[PDB]
This record gives C-alpha cells, structure tokens and sequence, in this order.
C-alpha cells in the first residue's frame, strides 16, 4: 500500500486513542476520521488491538531504526549503544509513548489479547533487535554475556530508570534534555563495566 | 496501637481499597468493617489520604525490614544485597503492588495527588534506606560510586527487571520463586560487578 494510506490510518487511530481509551474508539470511527472506508480499515487491520500494537510498531521503528541494531566489522560499540539508548529514552518518555502506556495499563488483567499484542509489538520487537546486536557484540569479542537477551532486557531496563516510572504515575518530576543525556551516558557507561570481556 | 485493631483496620482498608475503588472506600466503610468505631480510625489514621499512605508504608516495611539496611563491620555484602534483592521482588510482584502500579498509572490525568502520596509512601522511603545502605557500603570501601542515590535506582531498575513489566501489563504470570531467585541473583552479581571498587 501507498505510505501516505498506512500512515493514515495509523495516525487517525493514535489521534483517536488520545481522546477516547481502547474501549472509547471505534473501527468504523478510525476508518471515519482518516477518510478511508471501513474495508480498507478492515482490510489491512483485523479488528482494533491488532491496529494498536502495530502504530506501537510503527513509533518504535521510527524512533530505533533497525539501522541502529547493526554492528558492522570495526564499527565503534560506544557510539551504537549510545544512539540505541538515547533513541529509546526519547521513545519511551514521549507524550505518545506515555499516553499508550497508560491506556494499556488502565486494561492489563482485563484485556489478554491487547496484553499481548501490545507486548509482541513494542517490547518484543526491540528486546529482540538488541539481543541480536548484542550477541554481534559477543562474537566480536567487545562484550561477555552468558544470555544475550538477559542482558538486552537489563539495558533497557536500566536506561527506562524510576524518572520514567514518575512521569507515568503522575508525578512529572520537570526533567531536562541535560538530566536525561547524563542519564544515558551513565547507564551505557555502567553496562560496559558490567559486561566487560576480559575479567 | 493495638495490634488486632490496626490488623482488622488495615485488612479492611486494603479489601476495600481493592473490590471497590480508592474512591469508592470511605473511613466509615472501613470502621464498620473492621469491627471498630469511626472514632478508633480518625484516632490513628486522619484521614483515608494519611490510611493508605501507612498501609504502603507498612507492606513496604514487612517485605523489607530496616534491619536489612544496616551493613555490620565486615558483613559481606553480597547477602545483604541479595536480601535486599529478594524483598523488593516480592514486594513489587505481589497483586496488591501490581494493582495499585496499573492504577497509578491509569489516572494519572484523573487524579495525580493520589499519586504523590504513593510514591512518597513507597517508592522514597524504598530508595531512601537504599541509598543509605550504599553510602555504608562506599564507607567500607566495597563499592564506589559517584551518587549513590543513583546506584540505587540502578539497582532496583534492574530487579524489577523484563518479568515484572510483562506482568504489569497483563501478558505473564508471575515467576516462581526459584525462578525469581535466579534473576535476583543473576541482578545482584552484575550490581557488584559494575560497581567494583578499584574498578
């Protein structure tokens, strides 16, 4: 499909989903709000959770290219985990992000196909990108690690840090561009040290 | 306080607090559930803001004594990290605390005053004897760290790692213990690897 139809259609849900949850949005509201027929709504997105998940897809792609996961021969480590990490603290810490997060936790234990449709579309999809980065790093010699995945899921979770979990509960403690680059440097910083070659 | 009054107390504020809504539990609900007088309530909690702060603070305390924040001279560390460790995964994993972090989350446009008393019950007071226990540690000249403040936001970030996000959001179960045992102790060697004094 045109580009311009897909991102469409992904915009007018993520513009809907912003003002009305999961259940206040409709599919045939979507297909009236992009100007595209409820078949073509239908046609690419088989019911509303599966159109969620994939603008979650979409944001992530954009924000953490699958460029970004590539360790070509001689290529600096730092500067890659660098880009990954602030590409995902900008990701994860965005109005769009945080909103979607919060739709999805007003649902966890009462909504299981969104629960993992949701999952499948942002976490998965980079938790796996960086596993196959890391194990890269592994080959080369740069990094140790007996599980490439656990340690993909520890940098995440170290770069996400408790200011992510105050800005999604509510307490928006005001966080400088300057607060969250230092931030990104430390964490990448802290992850080499743990996971040094060498001993 | 008398502890059988404040058990009925707590145990009704909690139930409450759950089967109905935050805002669906008034002080006189609880007082007649807990088989107490309105008065025995607003004697020791002044109100239902000032209740279920002490109720976080007191589960807090109970899966993570003060004791567990002191380092003895010589102690070794590694237990008491992984003490502290095993705690918090307990204490954040448990259905109350998975509960009350998607609903935190969920209102955060609706209702962010609840919020801040959240996390000035729990997630402070947490990090607080945290950073107080590392300062210890530098002091013994084990660790190094430039804030240990941050360390131990790091620290934590990293034992609620990857499992404790997919149950937030409604896709997993929670681990068994021997499996939580694994990643807290897989967590607590990768802390003292990457704070290491002497590098």
């Amino acid at each position: 499909m045109d580009p311009a139809k897909r991102e469409a259609i992904l915009e007018a849900a993520k513009r809907l989903f912003l003002c009305n949850g999961y259940d206040g949005s409709s599919m045939e509201a979507i297909a009236s709000e992009a100007g595209v027929s409820k078949l073509t709504v239908y046609s690419h997105f088989t019911d509303k959770e599966t159109l969620f998940s994939e603008a979650v897809k979409a944001k992530c792609a954009e924000q953490l290219p699958a460029l970004y996961f590539q360790l070509a021969e001689g290529a600096p480590l730092e500067k890659v985990l660098l880009n990954i990490a602030r590409g995902f603290h900008r990701l994860i810490n965005s109005h769009e992000a945080i909103a979607l997060t919060r739709l999805m936790a007003a649902q966890a234990g009462q909504n299981p196909k969104l629960s993992e449709l949701f999952f499948e579309a942002g976490p998965k999809q980079v938790i796996d990108e960086m596993e196959r980065l890391l194990e890269q790093a592994r080959r080369s010699g740069k990094l140790a690690f007996p599980d490439a995945r656990h340690a993909a899921e520890h940098f995440f979770m170290l770069v996400k840090g408790c200011a992510n979990y105050r800005l999604l509960i509510g307490c928006a403690e005001p966080l400088d561009e300057a607060e969250g680059e230092r931030h990104v440097e430390e964490v990448v910083a802290l992850f080499l040290r743990a996971f040094a070659a060498g001993g």
